[PDB]
């Protein structure tokens, strides 16, 4: 089996991208934010606290003729950017694209912290990351794409996210045309629960190729790019008036600038994310000084490889009995 779905991204600034999935019978469709970082495939329901409610439609178990509860499970879970969310758990037939996996585990959120109920464009999150990380209590749930692993035609599934545009998250196979030259692939490690690989360098605009390793994640569900405070330093230096502000969380620059493009290295291959790509607008309405697309991984303790970076490729996420990853320039 394959499927394929087109991933939208929520806002102007593709600040995340949101899927439509459809769950239980007849099918309810909500639109869900692919997370490549996480592993629980969690909803907006008709248990979310009300007042935690606000525009996002909601999954109603009880209106599915093949919603069961699973009794017992229970899951919350935090993420890196401060947001949580927790409830319980029911199994339902969930789709993607066309691809079908029955006894799904669909955790129905009770609690939604603020972040996401300020969102009124995401519904829930579907977890790529590995199986290890499911929160899910006293009984650890598999993923979407373990539980469809089997099935598909290939073990794999790719993104391939957009500019300001949609893009597709593919299962099963991988579409030769929406790349353009090869793939390389490169060592994934499984052991934080993570697509974890190694950079091997990176350039600022039309600068010299510094080879360096760079261990990091390849993580749908963080907007931008995290990397060491070397690099980054190195990268904004290029940028006249370019600061770290501790006032506004990260590195600013002048919005009237013109931003250099950053490449970072993938075995001896290159993706080039083009400097727009790092530009997300001003810091507040009607500001003069732009939030920048590539910040410091500092003190979060991981280097994130988010949709500033993947969106300038075509990513292949192999679930072969040894995992790895793949890029390629689109």
């Amino acid at each position: 089996s394959t499927g394929s779905a087109t991933t939208t991204p929520i806002d102007s600034l593709d600040d995340a991208y949101i899927t439509p999935v459809q769950i239980g019978t007849p099918a309810q469709t909500l639109n869900l934010d692919f997370d490549t970082g996480s592993s629980d495939l969690w909803v907006f329901s008709s248990e979310t606290t009300a007042s935690e409610v606000d525009g996002q439609t909601i999954y109603t178990p009880s209106k599915s003729t093949t919603a069961k509860l699973l009794s017992g499970a229970t899951w919350s879970i935090s993420y890196g950017d401060g947001s949580s969310s927790s409830g319980d758990v029911y199994t339902d037939t969930v789709s993607v694209g066309g691809l079908t996996v029955t006894g799904q585990a669909v955790e129905s959120a009770k609690k939604v912290s603020s972040s996401f109920t300020e969102d009124s464009t995401i519904d829930g999150l579907l977890g790529l990351a590995f199986s290890t990380l499911n929160t899910v209590s006293p009984t650890q749930q598999k993923t979407f794409f373990d539980n469809a692993k089997a099935s598909l035609d290939s073990p794999v599934f790719t993104a391939d996210l957009g500019y300001h545009a949609p893009g597709t998250y593919n299962f099963g196979f991988i579409d030769t045309t929406a790349y353009t030259g090869s793939i390389t692939y490169t060592a994934v490690s499984t052991k934080q629960g993570f697509w974890e690989w190694t950079s091997t360098g990176y350039a600022v605009g039309s600068g010299t190729f510094k080879s360096t390793s760079i261990d990091g994640i390849a993580d749908t569900g963080t907007t931008l790019l995290y990397l060491p405070a070397t690099v980054v330093s190195a990268y904004w230096a290029q940028v006249s008036g370019a600061k770290s502000s501790s006032s506004v969380g990260g590195y600013v620059f002048p919005c009237s600038a013109t931003l250099p493009s950053f490449t970072f290295g993938v075995g001896s291959a290159r993706i080039v994310i083009p400097g727009d790509y790092i530009d997300f607008g001003p810091i507040s309405t009607g500001s003069s000084s732009c939030f920048g697309g590539i910040q410091s991984s500092a003190g979060i303790g991981i280097n994130i490889f988010g949709d500033v970076a993947l969106k300038a490729a075509f990513v292949v996420f192999n679930g072969a009995t040894t995992p790895t990853l793949g890029f390629a320039s689109k």
